């Protein structure tokens, strides 16, 4: 591999707490950063990190992309990216700016460059699944909320599941530990075949179950994969059903379980969904992700298997 | 200009509060942006993706001048690398600046058309992210370090290059003259200078530590060959970053981030005794007040 050790993080991180979050989440940060308090450095670190997943993700992509050259990619890298690996460096994540250093080094193929590019991203993408768990969004919950009528008002004021063929569906169940709930969901194969290729190869697998904090009630969790598959069927959010698993290669490869009303309308490749049966069982993970992700940061734990 | 009608929003908005800041900072955002019933989450990422879709602008900018990076190759990276933040910024209170990032994509004939476009965008975008540093609120965090743990260049160039300038902070009153290094940095201290006199908001950093920073009215692509790493920097320290965003930067006192600045010049020695009041009224306006404070440079 391009960076095996690289790898080695990736694998000990699924599980496993990366240091750099811990000592960022408990102002240790050796830097002692943030104009006596460190809550502004704290969450520049973690909305950097985000989105320089993103960045990232969006050169691994542009790698795939022959009418640009693998020079011109790397000279591209060694633009945008500095602004970004040195300040993450400074603000606890220094081994990320040495790898982004690496990552640049005068490549001489374009499949090593990518797979530097889709090596660091993984990193990085679990660096910010746990960066995301920890946050304190919490903060503006008594400070800044929206007023129950207004919200059900904006509800007021507003198939892809019967496209393809139901034969090829591909069954397969998830499991949130330690709540022992379960569920069995259906992937479309045909509908981003390569897509759930990537997303069914990976399986099984237990990753980190954590709550989305814009859209509305949307779970996701971010899977060891990094796919540039296809996405030709992609769904609105706000107009997803409940149960429907989306994926979201450009955010990470979060695995996303849809259960109550969205408001983001920003289109999603479409996975599959939790059959209708297990629909119900939704609601009750839904609101103990929320309690993790919002307040408790007890982990919970998402397994996905095929059946 | 390729986008005019971006022009004048850059004028209003350097004086006016953009309205997407306001109805962010209040949470009118139609969308109702923000899980269960609350926008703090909302706001940090509107604000959080809007500050590094800036960034991201600005790098694409300077490799819009790069000259071995094809205009098409460009529209290429720009193509992907610009709907994941624009389309969420769209969704987060922010539909103007989705709508223009679309507008900046198609096929640009030039790529003095194309480097037009990411000049005036960057900019654009650069005053939207210079107001909500200023709004969003950072006393919120409750989140404080250990008291014994936070316990615990002028001399080179040429005299005659020194151009003189004044900076005045209002309602502060506090006007300290400096020079500015027109020799150091030839090619930004010219941008810098086409641009004055401004008045602009005057904000505090929020993780450098003792040093404030104003989105000056410019886009500089301008090389920088004269730097010097933030933590070495004499009080009265005049910096220039564009990569963030052109910001004058001005230092008052120790900070701990080790990235090398932009030499832009320097306060005079006399008047430094008066950047630390200025200092404080600045933190707490970023802070905690808000209340405004507004930074002049003119030059004498
Ligand atoms: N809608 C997402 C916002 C988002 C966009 N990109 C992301 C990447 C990682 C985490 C969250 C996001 C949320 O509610 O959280
Ligand atoms: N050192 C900066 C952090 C930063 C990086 N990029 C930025 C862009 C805009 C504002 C701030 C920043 C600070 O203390 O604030």
């Amino acid at each position: 591999s391009a960076l095996p050790e690289l790898r080695e993080l990736i694998a000990s991180f699924v599980s496993e707490e990366p240091p750099e979050i811990r000592r960022i989440r408990t102002g240790t940060v050796p830097d002692l950063p943030g104009s006596g308090q460190y809550f502004t450095a704290w969450d520049f670190s973690n909305s950097i990190v985000r989105d320089y997943a993103m960045n990232l993700y969006q050169l691994t992509r542009l790698a795939t992309d022959e009418s640009v050259s693998v020079e011109n990619l790397l000279t591209v890298f060694r633009t945008l990216d500095p602004i970004y690996s040195t300040f993450l460096g400074y603000n606890g994540f220094p081994v990320l700016a040495e790898y982004a250093q690496r990552v640049g080094q005068p490549a001489e193929s374009r499949a090593e460059l990518l797979d530097r590019l889709t090596t660091f991203t993984e990193y990085v993408n679990r660096l910010t699944a746990w960066s995301h768990h920890y946050f304190p969004w919490d903060l503006g919950g008594e400070r800044y909320r929206y007023a129950a009528e207004e919200v059900a008002a904006q509800a007021a004021e507003a198939s892809v599941d019967s496209l393809g063929d139901p034969s090829q569906r591909i069954p397969v169940r998830l499991t949130w530990q330690p709540l022992g709930v379960q569920v069995d969901a259906e992937i479309y194969a045909d509908l981003n075949p390569q897509l759930a290729t990537d997303v069914l190869k990976a399986l099984p697998f237990t990753v980190l179950q954590d709550h989305a904090v814009v859209s509305g009630e949307s779970m996701y969790a971010w899977a060891p994969l990094v796919s540039v598959a296809p996405t030709p069927v992609r769904e609105r959010i706000c107009d997803a059903p409940v149960g429907r698993l989306r994926f979201s290669q450009a955010t990470g490869n979060k695995v996303i379980v849809q259960y109550g009303p969205t408001t983001e309308t920003l289109s999603s490749p479409v996975l599959g969904k939790v059959v209708d049966s297990h629909a119900d069982r939704l609601a009750e993970v839904g609101k103990a992700v929320w309690e993790s992700t919002f307040s408790s940061k007890e982990p919970v734990w998402l397994t996905v298997e095929r059946l």
